[PDB]
């Protein structure tokens, strides 16, 4: 009948002089409770600035080191070296105070308006709300304001909303679960929340993250949050912002950039898990080009292999001669091909990879031995990829197998890492048997369920129990390098286990989704909820993964899709095919909207370069752009793409309207420039929505560089720039455009083979002027852009060289990379 802990005393605390100031202390526990295991007694508590924006909490044994995410996964800068103890700086708006009561606690709050950002002040009465601190149990609280806090994040559960609910328990724990199940603990852990606050100071927004890879359950209440964390350290960082997309430039800062995308990676993927044969795989592809349905990417899963073992060949259903010609082919017409990899080794003793791993003795170990699993081949083995023995391991198979057949991208999939199979709990053992439970699947399943135990062994001495988490965020850098390592070409990989930073090396999809209506709509919050996590390459399989899907929702979803970041239409092998072109009304619709989608690459592929840049997603939430409309806190079934073009799916079933939010001012349909909805306060519209029709429409204020459709995006790369150029009576408006040649290594680096233009456009009392600016001409002009139309839309006049209307400015002829300056009159 304990209290499950008292908490701890202020000893000791003081401000550093002499230097940037950061502040520590030392803190005693009160009291030692038996509830969870053994209390730390004494705790270094530092709060330090890395940054003016960027205030860290630190808190540690006093007297002894403890797990902590390794500085070589995620590189970051180092720790510092009644009564209050407050830490401000002059150029700072966070304000730290240590609080001297019994327990002690603490706030960060805004010097400018004074809104208390996290409030860890105990309620004396209720150790629910205190710090406590044991070997195997963390608990870390913070009240809320219930009304004016906005919260999203703490990744990875599929929810029916983006702002989180209140009255949940969020668990990390990466877990091959699937995303058709709502609220579970999936493949990825993100213990990072954005908080958009109504007031004071409506938008204003900041970042908390929780730098830490052990099992967790997040607690939010509305009132209030707390974690309960099973190892490791508190390691907090809160930014400041006060925009959203300051809080995710200084959250990547930390964790990392996004990486960039080869353009091609903007085109549309294929994938099916079932194909049978290379025949099957080379028939699709043509059924896609007779249907005039653009197909970048053709994608073979685990049928591809040799009885499911990684880099082998099926030599009767993928024989390597037909996989080469297949290959080459997809080459020649301008395509690309991706293999699916699993982590898990097959141990039969005439297999290359397996003799080679044991040589090299790459793999995870328990009690001694290597760890052995069962997932697609049966009997498996684990790469370390903590360990460089493992990592080169990886790498030397990448390179012989694509030394045998060239591959453009890899898929690296059950990597939480999944087992079929749960092992026995070493007898005694805390660590298979941890003293808190946290809701593993939804009900507190034990956290070696289907994985890797805890007390298996890594490099470095290092436990499963703290490393875990980090598992697919491993295989993901190691692919990556072994991709750098065989292609000069900047490299595409697609990850499903993720943590914190992950996306500094691949790119993420939702997982095991279902053709279900509700998922549907689910992916859009997961897409908006992996921006916020600095992976901005997302997507969802478009028809669903699960299931067998139907004409009516596959329709729905390639409309949709086709705006997702990574757009790919997969499939489980137990269903119905789902291949675009095998109903006339899904190829139509696709046609129509991977048009659009292709249009719009020069767009998309200047977001994935501002991604790289300042962590800003490419799909992100309607309050990135209207920060100061508190309406758009709670929307989940819209979002943007880029600053001005929002994305308005129709989710439900014999719908042909959909009821959509619409901000201040005047929206112009990307389909049909005469086709515009305006708004004074934002509002619902119900927007005509036919079958074959999904609402995208462009802001006023706004230029968008477009090229034009074709099937593949090098060709599509050949064509004529058209700019749309959408004004406003209020303010100038202005694009951006980047460009390169697709795929080079470091993105706008001092090598300088690339170029970046800015738009502006401005309406005088009699005139128009439309005019660019351009950093490094040279390449631009190289490679022969054109600039061949400007569209304006927003006006009531119609303009022209020396309700709404529509003015086309046509065959200009101009050379993107020349920089210009066309005045135009009204008529
Ligand atoms: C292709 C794909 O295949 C694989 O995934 C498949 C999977 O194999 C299929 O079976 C299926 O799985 C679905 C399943 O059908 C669904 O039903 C659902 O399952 C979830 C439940 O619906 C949900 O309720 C919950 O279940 C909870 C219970 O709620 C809860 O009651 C309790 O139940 C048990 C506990 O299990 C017991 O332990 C114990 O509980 C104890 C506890 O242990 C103690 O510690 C203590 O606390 O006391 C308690 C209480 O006594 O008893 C309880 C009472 O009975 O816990 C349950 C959880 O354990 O969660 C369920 C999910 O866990 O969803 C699942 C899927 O998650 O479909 C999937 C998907 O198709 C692979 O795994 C997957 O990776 C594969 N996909 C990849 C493969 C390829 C091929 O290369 C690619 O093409 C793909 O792209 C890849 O993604
Ligand atoms: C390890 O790989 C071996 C080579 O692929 C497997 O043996 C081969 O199994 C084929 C298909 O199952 C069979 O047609 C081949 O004749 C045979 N080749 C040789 C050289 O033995 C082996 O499979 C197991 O052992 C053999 C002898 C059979 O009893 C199979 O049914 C077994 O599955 C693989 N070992 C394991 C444990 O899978
Ligand atoms: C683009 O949208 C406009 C506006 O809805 C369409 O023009 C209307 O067409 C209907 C007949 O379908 C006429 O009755 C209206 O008078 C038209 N309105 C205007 C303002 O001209 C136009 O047809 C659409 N374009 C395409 C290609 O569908
Ligand atoms: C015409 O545009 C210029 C800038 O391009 C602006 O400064 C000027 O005021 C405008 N003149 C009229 C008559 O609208």
């Amino acid at each position: 009948g304990e209290a499950i802990g008292y908490g701890y005393q202020v000893k000791n605390a003081k401000v550093d002089n002499s230097t940037g100031k950061s502040l520590t202390a030392l803190l005693q526990l009160i009291r030692n409770s038996p509830v969870y295991g053994p209390d730390i007694q004494f705790l270094s508590f530092t709060a330090s600035f890395e940054e003016d924006d960027t205030l860290r909490i630190r808190i540690t044994d006093a007297n002894n080191r403890r797990w902590e995410i390794p500085n070589e996964v995620l590189p970051r800068p180092p720790p510092p070296p009644p009564t209050t103890t407050v830490l401000s700086h002059p150029h700072s708006d966070l304000v730290f105070t240590l609080f001297h009561t019994t327990p002690f606690g603490f706030t960060i709050y805004r010097k400018s308006t004074h809104d208390v950002l996290f409030d860890a002040t105990p309620i004396p009465s209720n150790p629910t709300t205190f710090l406590i601190y044991k070997d195997q149990y963390l608990q870390l609280s913070s009240s809320l304001p219930a009304q004016q806090a906005h919260l999203y994040g703490l990744g990875e559960h599929t929810k029916p909303t983006f702002q989180l609910a209140h009255n949940q328990i969020l668990t990390l724990w990466n877990a091959d679960i699937a995303s058709f199940n709502r609220d579970l603990n999936l493949y990825g852990s993100h213990p990072f929340y954005m908080d958009v606050r109504s007031s004071p100071m409506v938008g204003s927004t900041h970042g908390v993250f929780l730098l830490n890879s052990n099992g967790m359950d997040v607690e939010y209440t509305g009132d209030r949050i707390t974690y309960k964390v099973i190892g490791g350290i508190i390691d907090l960082y809160i930014f400041a912002g006060r925009t959203p997309e300051m809080v995710l430039d200084q959250y990547t800062k930390l964790i990392g950039r996004p990486a960039p995308m080869p353009y091609w990676a903007f085109g549309f993927h294929q994938c099916r898990w079932g194909y049978r044969d290379v025949n099957e795989i080379e028939t699709v592809v043509d059924k896609y080009a007779e249907a005039r349905i653009p197909l970048e990417v053709m994608w073979t899963d685990i049928d591809y292999m040799d009885a499911f073992k990684d880099f082998t060949l099926d030599p009767v259903h993928f024989p390597l001669d037909k996989m080469q010609q297949f290959v080459t082919k997809l080459h020649r017409n301008g395509q690309r091909y991706v293999p699916i990899l699993d982590p898990g080794i097959n141990t039969n003793k005439s297999y290359g990879t397996f003799i080679r791993g044991m040589q090299s003795n790459v793999f995870i170990k328990r009690d001694g031995n290597p760890y052995l699993g069962s997932v697609w081949p049966g009997p498996v083995y684990y790469p370390d990829f903590l360990d460089p023995a493992a990592r080169s391991f990886w790498v030397d198979e990448i390179k012989r197998f694509r030394d045998i057949l060239p591959i453009d991208g890899i898929w690296i999939d059950m990597n939480e890492a999944s087992n079929f199979i749960t092992s026995a709990p070493t007898p005694g053992s805390t660590l298979d048997n941890p003293p808190y439970k946290i809701n593993n699947s939804g009900g507190r399943v034990p956290i070696n369920s289907k994985t890797i135990p805890a007390t298996a062994m890594h490099y470095g001495n290092v436990t499963e129990y703290n490393a875990h988490n980090l598992y697919g965020f491993l295989e993901s850098q190691a692919t990556r390098e072994a991709l750098v390592r065989t292609s000069n070409e900047r490299p595409f990989l697609l990850s499903r286990s993720t943590f914190a930073g992950s996306g500094k090396y691949t790119a993420h999809w939702t997982g095991d989704n279902a053709a279900r209506w509700d998922d549907l709509q689910y992916s859009i919050p997961t897409m908006l909820n992996f921006g916020l996590f600095g992976m901005p390459m997302i997507g969802a399989d478009i028809c669903g993964f699960a299931e067998s899907t139907t004409e009516e929702l596959c329709r729905r979803w390639i409309q949709l899709g086709a705006f997702y970041p990574f757009s790919r239409d997969h499939s489980a092998r137990d269903t119905t095919h789902q291949e675009l072109y095998l109903w006339e009304s899904v190829a139509a619709s696709a046609r129509t909207v991977l048009g659009l989608r292709y249009q719009l690459l020069p767009y998309y592929y200047t977001l994935m370069y501002d991604a790289n840049l300042r962590g800003i997603p490419i799909a992100r939430p309607l309050f990135f752009t209207f920060p100061d409309d508190v309406a758009t806190y709670g929307i989940s079934s819209q979002f943007l793409i880029g600053r001005g073009i929002m994305v308005s799916p129709v989710l439900q079933p014999g719908a042909v309207s959909v009821n959509a939010y619409f901000p201040r001012g005047n929206w112009f349909s990307l389909f049909n420039y005469t086709s515009s909805v305006s708004v004074s306060a934002g509002t619902y519209v119900s927007l005509s929505a036919p079958p074959d029709h999904i609402n995208v429409h462009i802001h006023e204020g706004n230029i968008v560089a477009m090229q034009g459709e074709a099937m593949t995006t090098q060709a599509a790369r050949s064509t004529p720039f058209h700019l749309l150029v959408v004004m406003s009576d209020h303010v100038a408006s202005t694009g951006e455009l980047f460009l390169d040649n697709g795929i080079e290594m470091d993105i706008g680096g001092p090598g300088g083979k690339w170029t970046l233009v800015r738009f502006f456009a401005e309406s005088g009392i009699n005139n128009l002027t439309i005019s660019s600016e351009v950093v490094n001409r040279g390449y631009a002009m190289s490679q022969r852009w054109v600039m061949d139309k400007i569209t304006i839309l927003g006006l009531k006049r119609r303009v022209r060289i020396k309700g709404f209307v529509v003015s086309v400015i046509s065959d200009l002829r101009q050379l993107v990379g020349q920089a210009f300056k066309l005045e135009l009159e009204f008529e």
